[PDB]
């Protein structure tokens, strides 16, 4: 596969329900759903090394990892975590997270390249799954 590209969001489902699981109050959940409508992902893949830049209108973050080696990022609601990415198949990776301090719901994410040229990202908290679909810019 090659995940590299500038990806633009075309669909986003269940994001508000994910944030509710994470304890975000109602008004901020709605504002965040609106922000996710400008969600853009820039990926550069070199083998199993990934450089990913995730951004909205006012915020941008970089996530750099190599498949199979632990790294530190943050969960969706912003708590620091230790993460480990593995392949599930040729075109799908899955990341398990574990909080660096304290307790909280079990979180994870996936990225998948479909045969139709889409990028599907999922984010999970407990048993609520958010699905976001992107196309190349
Ligand atoms: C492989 C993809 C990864 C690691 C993406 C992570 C994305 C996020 C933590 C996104 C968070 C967002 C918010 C909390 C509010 C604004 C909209 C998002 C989706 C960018």
């Amino acid at each position: 596969p090659n995940f590299s590209g500038n990806w633009k969001i075309i669909r986003s489902e269940n994001f508000e329900e994910l944030l509710k699981v994470l304890g975000v109050n109602v008004m901020l959940r709605k504002i965040a759903v609106a922000a996710a409508s400008k969600y853009a992902v820039e990926i550069k893949q070199e083998g199993d090394t990934f450089y990913i830049k995730v951004s909205t209108t006012v915020y941008t973050t970089e996530i750099n990892f190599k498949v199979g080696e632990e790294f530190e990022e943050q969960t969706v609601d912003g708590r620091p975590c230790k993460s480990l990415v593995k392949w599930e198949s040729e075109n799908k990776m899955v990341c398990e997270q574990k909080l660096l301090k304290g307790e909280g719901p079990k979180t994870s994410w996936t990225k998948e390249l479909t045969n139709d040229g889409e990028l599907i990202e999922t984010m999970t908290a407990d048993d609520v799954v958010c699905t976001q679909v992107f196309v190349r810019e």
